């Protein structure tokens, strides 16, 4: 019983100002979990979408700027796809862009420019070995939609060039999911 | 955002014994409401299936017998489709089968025989005028999936021939529904 | 060195009687392990079928009744396919059939009727995440035929309607397996 | 339930040295039994390959030398196929090669040369009459895989030319068999 | 960012002499890890090949002899492919060749003969269950190139026939690997 | 063993303000060396990319502005391709644009506009004679990837029109290189 749908979530991210003169970059990570998109249900149905299995097909991360088009001290960054839960260490002012030479690098124009990334994440099945599957719609694993313990999906790391002014963003993540085995429970009343 | 699924519900019905010698029939009615198939949800989602609109496409009423194949004093009844909420009055021992000459009559062999009816019900929009639509999948009205006040659908009346022995049945109603406009709400936690 | 064969096993299951008047259902689970079908071997060959690897292709669960065709208080249940080791909790008299709205539900006529289910199970690789593969004969994983520690396969849950009389069944599970790498060891004597 | 497989076995054979000056030959025989290739099983399965019937299709006898390529006093012998259990009498130093004029003679170069023979043996059904079947894959008799009393198959006799030095060989017999009627027994535990 | 290359490594293996008269075999195992082929890098690049992911496509094990062609007491052994990390126990003088009846057996002529094996190994993801994938270039899992903790690949076991003389070998393993996601890091200086 | 890849590097350039009223231009040069893109390696591998030879195919110089779109006193400049290491002398306020009549001149809109130049540089083999090759992918010379003494490539000179305000830029140079003869060294550990 397949049901392809779309789930979204919005949150903020700010790159604080720095008095540093050099071009330094601010590094951070981004994971994706389905608990943040799918709330708990009620009653005999533990989740709000009554299905048993799921598998995330795609994610769309949108960096919607919060800064005016008149803001100066512009910069240039990079967003890369990291499917293994080993990101570059979080840094405030690093002397280089680590994600620049990555094959999945897209340039981030800053601060007043929109940046989208559309990709297929991978689940963290074993963080010790960090193995994942290649892209195959027919062979992608089905995970279970747990009650409160779903596994973290992974796949984006960023590097933003710091500035004299604060750079704020409203980040909207949209997960395109595919469920299976409609499992609604209908007790009497 | 269409999602065709199937919802079921099971309950009992008994035709008590009678010392009456004549062939008399027991008349009863059967309505269908979605509250009995779809429970209330939890949180910001008032229902367990997160959709706004619905329309019932078909219903399958199954009279599963509870009586052995050795039971005597067998009989013959009738099930008809009544799409307007004006049934023959409920009777214990009526001297005739009212639903026998109906164009939608199917014979009910009793007591140890299975009887199915598969049809398209109609909602009770105005019980004073009792108007309904003909069968058209493209033009069928969409109703709202209310929280605790959904409208009764209608469409089956029965007439069972009484017997010296009690005739029990386990009735399984299956509604084939079609929802629209996925409306999940995901607050933080 | 492929060898497709067929292994069987027979055991009993009883649904005890209840004085409860309502229609209640008895819920139970069913797992499949190869230790119960393949005994230990002897000598340098740890198992009786001299192969290294295996993968279960199909299982046929047959509910052969033990009850006469004259037994009354008949009922109606459901059998569903559960490929993830999270079954509905075992219950003696539950007020509803949980497996009724499942997409893999087959109706169980009770008590004197035969019920078969033919499906492809999945192994329990990680019970925490509960991931499994879709059906693909060419890409199905090969497991190792361990000596005394094989992994449990999963895939059936049932719901039987209780009755005044005891409902007994002789359940015959047949696993259609596929082995690989003939590994017979022939020491002297 | 046919299962064609391959069973092997390795053992030694030595032609001891002789001070005799003349060219003399050492004669010996070679039978084949399935007890030497198939060990006893364990439990309710008396054999390690769980089948009832068998029939030997082919045998490959390989004389793998043990002697260096620098060894002198080389010689020339003969291997013939003897399907009736009446071999030339075993001799240490016979004044001629008895198997030389046989229609199934292959020359054995000695001592450091490989010799293979690939043929279809015959079972010893009656040693008094010594009757056997011609080669026909469709009409070949099925024998029973006994527990500890299988019948000897026959089909090779050799004649090695003696030498001043010892001539050792590691003989690897490979039987290509065909079983029938999978008969595994699975008691409880 | 795919880069198919070839990595090699050379090491020794000796089968010590034995006074035992019988034909006995020496059993041993062979695993493959990428730490032994890929050294650690320097600086911000933890490895010498600047890539993130890898997957081993093929391995070529070459037994290059160290013994002269005049060496006697020759023998015959077997090399088999064992993709599950459960080898025959290491033995000094075992009375039989365990790997002889394996479907992946290749004969090892000893002592002065070259033996190659070219196959696709499998990683040890779970040693408890010992599951692996079949050969599929498109669906083969990508592992992470860890810093100092890579997972052992597996796939060869051997059985060498002992001798009066020591049998030495120089074993050259060549792994044909496929990397992904060039991840060079270029800090200033 | 060819490997085409892409190496990047980012740095700043500022055109300081001037009280001069006339239109004057600021002249500067730009060379390219591979030491600034490829760091030193570690151990027996002197460089981080394990190859012997290289040849630079293309370079992309990107002038990413740092100034707001509201900045006035705009200007117009020129960027030209200079493949011989004899640039116009560096000047702070020159009374004309020297690179304006060059055949390889592209107009630089200032200050808030992006300027890219994509071309094929040439190495400085002899600065006394200053000879270079025409563009030919098949005949381009292979240089050696030295340890700490690589030769400077050349090919861009600029002329920016001065302003009352400071004009800052973040310059991102991307070199598209082609290596040869994979030369990884793997000592033991």
């Amino acid at each position: 019983g397949i049901f392809n749908t779309r789930l979204s979530r919005t949150f903020g991210y700010t790159i604080k100002r720095t008095t540093v003169k050099t071009p330094s970059w601010a590094v951070d990570m981004m994971r994706f979990n389905i608990n943040d998109f799918l709330p708990p249900g009620g009653g005999s149905n533990p989740r709000s979408v009554p299905f048993e299995y799921y598998r995330i097909r795609k994610v769309k991360v949108e960096f919607w700027p919060c800064s005016p088009i008149t803001q100066g001290d512009r910069g240039v960054g990079s967003s890369a796809v990291i499917l293994d839960d080993n990101f570059v260490t979080k840094a405030t002012a690093l002397t280089y862009d680590p994600y620049v030479n990555y094959s999945s690098r897209h340039t981030i124009t800053q601060p007043f420019s929109y940046h989208s990334r559309y990709f297929t994440p991978k689940p963290v099945l074993d963080s010790t070995i960090d193995y994942f599957q290649p892209n195959n719609k027919r062979n992608q694993l089905w995970l279970r939609l747990q009650t409160a313990g779903n596994v973290d999906h992974v796949g984006l790391g960023t590097a933003f060039e710091n500035s004299i002014y604060d750079q704020e963003y409203n980040i909207r993540v949209t997960m395109y999911v595919q469920f299976r085995e409609f499992n609604l429970k209908d007790p009497p009343l």
